[PDB]
């Protein structure tokens, strides 16, 4: 599924991400934009043998089981395939754990490079939330 911008913002707000750990909704929409371009099916294989899955590009070394990543630890207790769903619930629930893991949103490389320190409120422009 490819979400519209405001569509995703409303879904993220429904799932409690607005101001979660002090990160405004715009931060989360910006992260998704540059991690996956709002595509739930996005996947990216890393050189280290892990893969990043779904709308928030969650990594298979630590967070989900894809059964092909050496030394993996499945800390969200889900198959990585669950992160490729149309429903963002599993991704959001796992993202709440990640953002609490001692690095804030710096866990998402694209957020750090393209969102951090910017006017992220622009990402919810036009949205009726």
């Amino acid at each position: 599924k490819v979400f519209g911008r405001c569509e995703l913002a409303a879904a993220m707000k429904r799932h409690g991400l607005d101001n979660y750990r002090g990160y405004s909704l715009g931060n989360w929409v910006c992260a998704a934009k540059f991690e996956s371009n709002f595509n739930t099916q996005a996947t990216n294989r890393n050189t280290d043998g892990s893969t990043d899955y779904g709308i928030l590009q969650i990594n298979s070394r630590w967070w989900c089981n894809d059964g092909r990543t050496p030394g993996s630890r499945n800390l969200c207790n889900i198959p990585c395939s669950a992160l490729l769903s149309s429903d963002i619930t599993a991704s959001v629930n796992c993202a709440k754990k990640i953002v609490s893991d001692g690095n804030g949103m710096n866990a998402w490389v694209a957020w750090r490079n393209r969102c951090k320190g910017t006017d992220v409120q622009a990402w919810i422009r036009g949205c009726r939330l």
